[PDB]
DNA sequence: GCTGATGCGTC
DNA sequence: GTCGGAC
DNA sequence: GTCCGACGACGCATCAGC
């Protein structure tokens, strides 16, 4: 009702129409979102910025139900269904540029201070912008950003950026107390509230469940659990939260389900959106795991088995009645157009018998001429939009290992000892186009180990692991990583390891605002006695290790870097650091880079040698520079992957 | 018509 | 993709 | 164990700038 400036969306007894900052059928303001931002961003339990969420989204509820799509997204920082593939294209270059304009400070002054700051929404609103008249315009309104968002990304062709950087700036001029913040940190892909997918489904289950839809002005049930008993409710909540969840989980698509939501309620949400081929669904992801040994203390008794973990891209294979072929991503991404030689041979894969299904597959780049897996670097060099099959160079082989639907049958809740016996009946193998994962059921210890050792000589990075019978269903709601995945580099003492010189600190963004985020690392080129950069490094290090590392490389700060020291295409550091500090870094394997130096010469004439997931390990105070790794070891690793 | 920077995607 | 922090 | 956001290499598609 009264100014949003106020709204205070984390109060106890939040009433959805008497603490509402805005009238009944009234849009809802921009503001209320951003200062439930705020309130979500204090604090650290998740618990309590899922009930701050649901509060906003039972007044939303309540007085303006049409606003409930567009404020979901704007707290996802989604602008649409993912396999639509709606996409800002904006990032800092564009943000930071709009940004300049709108306040009339130099380009590089804001793009120092973002750096500094490691935040750009800071940098927009503690900023006023020369645009901006002595009357302010309308303030914002939820649907008005996201509406303005989804403009900024169908926005295409020649001058197309100008014309969404005339967008950012209209909505800077328009900004109030803390909405300039979070506009930016939406626009350059950072919200980092702390709270995303699985808290922002909480908070709605939880919202429409206090708060009915579809009730006739006044609601005449503003909190349906006040009725219960705390224990009651909690067990109802709970309950509505698992009906959300896995119709989420199986229709990841809040364009179809809110509607429904608002028309038919939670309770008949199943009934209405359910899985099926076309609409793409979550995969069931993996843990990690040390050893065998834990294998079978995560499994206990329950049978498992073993299948080769093939290194390429996940391909959610569907087919829907009457023989339309969709392929998605991991992540819901659309990659029909990506794989048209797949899509030729769907009848090739599948029994007459067959007529719907959903496969989960990898799809592994192959060598025909040699009748080999090739790398996951070969494997990206696929175009990706608009393919046509005469076109393709890089061959494909998919290794299926799940099915998740078969012939209008959905297998969510079905054991994976029948998944695969249906896979393995309904669908054939042909050497180098379509093959069932090789697996093995065991559970000796022994064969397990050799298993592995064959799995890395088959060109592949481990195990996957999986039960067949107990916990073995493929309901992500109820576990998403259901799955382990043992791979030779989680081997405490396997991997490879090297001794990297730390040339380089870069100024940390969000959780590392205030310290260093990253580092620069080199290996040691004894040819030219000059130090190759070879990889970035922001990961493996507690936050306790890495005040440490502020602390011992401060005073290796320089103003210039050295001469012997030779980066190339690298990202510059925001700090160079006199090359003293060797850390011990591991990977998963090496690559060949088109920036880093490391190497350059020793494989490939015009690619050095970098490394792929590299991780800290700890410090090496028994090593100086010229004892780290030699780039010459590194090329000697990088042939050793043959 | 070409190239480079880069946003977004894959992992 | 890996990793650590807060719960 | 869950959920989240720090951070990694790298390649296609796109468009500003030539
Ligand atoms: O490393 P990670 O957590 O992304 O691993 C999961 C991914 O591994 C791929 N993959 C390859 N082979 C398999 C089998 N046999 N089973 C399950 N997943 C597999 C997937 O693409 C998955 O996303
Ligand atoms: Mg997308
Ligand atoms: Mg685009
Ligand atoms: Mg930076
Ligand atoms: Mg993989
Ligand atoms: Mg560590």
């Amino acid at each position: 009702s009264n100014d949003p400036s106020g709204y205070n969306p984390a109060k106890n007894n939040y009433h959805p129409v008497e603490d509402a900052c805005w009238k009944p059928g009234q849009k809802v303001p921009y503001l209320a979102v951003a200062r439930t931002f705020e309130k979500i961003e204090e604090v650290s339990a998740r618990l309590r910025m899922v009930e701050t969420l649901s509060n906003l989204l039972r007044s939303v509820v309540a007085l303006s139900p049409p606003d409930l799509l567009p404020v979901l997204y704007l707290s996802l920082n989604h602008l649409g269904p993912p396999q639509q593939g709606l996409e800002l294209g904006v990032g800092d270059g564009v943000l930071l540029k709009a940004v300049a304009q709108a306040t009339g400070r130099q380009l590089e002054s804001v793009r120092a201070e973002a750096a500094e700051k490691g935040d750009v929404g800071l940098v927009a609103e503690n900023s006023r912008s020369t645009q901006r008249l002595m009357l302010p315009p309308p303030p914002l309104t939820a649907s008005g950003v996201f509406s303005k968002f989804r403009d900024i990304a169908r926005l295409t062709g020649s001058a197309s950026t100008a014309k969404k950087i005339d967008i950012i700036k209209g909505l800077f001029v328009a900004c109030r107390h803390s909405e300039a913040r979070f506009i930016a940190r939406s626009l350059s892909g950072r919200l980092r509230l702390g709270l995303a997918e699985q808290s922002v489904l909480a908070a709605l289950s939880q919202a429409v469940s206090l708060t009915p839809p579809g009730q006739e002005f006044p609601p005449a049930m503003v909190d349906a659990g006040k009725g219960k008993t705390a224990e009651a409710r909690k067990t109802w909540l709970e309950e509505q939260g698992m009906i959300l969840k896995q119709t989420f989980c199986e229709v990841p698509d809040l364009d179809r389900i809110i509607p429904v939501l608002l028309e038919h309620g939670l309770e008949r949400l199943p009934e209405h959106c359910k899985l099926s081929p076309g609409i793409p669904l979550k995969p069931m992801l993996a843990h990690p795991t040390r050893g065998i040994s834990e294998v079978l203390k995560r499994f206990e008794e329950a049978a498992f088995t073993c299948e080769y973990k093939y290194d390429g891209q996940r391909a959610q294979i569907h087919a829907l009645e009457g023989g339309e072929v969709k392929i998605f991503s991991r992540n819901q991404e659309d990659n029909t157009g990506k794989y048209p030689d797949i899509i030729s041979r769907i009848p090739k894969i599948k029994l007459p018998s067959v007529t719907s299904f959903i496969l989960d597959t990898e799809a592994v780049a192959w060598d025909r001429e040699k009748k080999q897996i090739q790398p996951f670097q070969v494997l990206t060099t696929r175009k990706r939009k608009e393919v046509d099959a005469s076109e393709i160079q890089v061959q494909v082989c998919l290794y299926a290992f799940d099915l998740i639907y078969l012939n209008g049958e959905s297998l969510v809740r079905e054991p994976l000892s029948r998944r695969r016996q249906l896979l393995r009946e309904n669908f054939v193998e042909t050497e180098g186009e379509f093959v069932f994962a090789t697996s093995l059921d065991t559970k000796d210890i022994e064969q397990i180990a050799e298993f592995l050792e064959q799995s890395v000589k088959d060109s592949c990075e481990g195990l996957m692991v999986k039960t067949l019978d107990v916990d073995a269903t493929y309901e992500i709601a109820k576990r998403s990583h259901n799955w382990l995945k043992l791979k030779k580099d989680y081997l405490d003492g396997v991997g490879d390891t090297l001794d990297l010189v730390v040339i380089g600190a870069y100024l940390g963004r969000g959780k590392r605002a205030g310290r260093y985020g990253g580092f620069l690392l080199a290996s040691y080129d004894e040819d030219s006695e000059e130090l190759q950069a070879i990889c970035k490094l922001g990961t493996g290090f507690s936050d306790e290790e890495l005040e440490e590392h502020h602390q011992s490389l401060k005073a290796l700060v320089l103003p210039s870097p050295r001469p012997y020291v030779r980066i190339d295409g690298a990202v510059i550091p925001d700090h160079w650091l006199d090359p003293s500090a060797v850390w011990e870094v591991k990977c998963a394997d090496l690559s060949l880079s088109p920036i880093y130096p490391a190497a350059r010469g020793l494989v490939d004439s015009d690619k050095g040698i970098s490394l792929r997931f590299p991780r800290f390990i700890r410090v090496r105070e028994d090593k100086q520079p010229e004892q780290a790794t030699t780039s010459a070891q590194v090329a000697c690793l990088y042939r050793k992957q043959s």
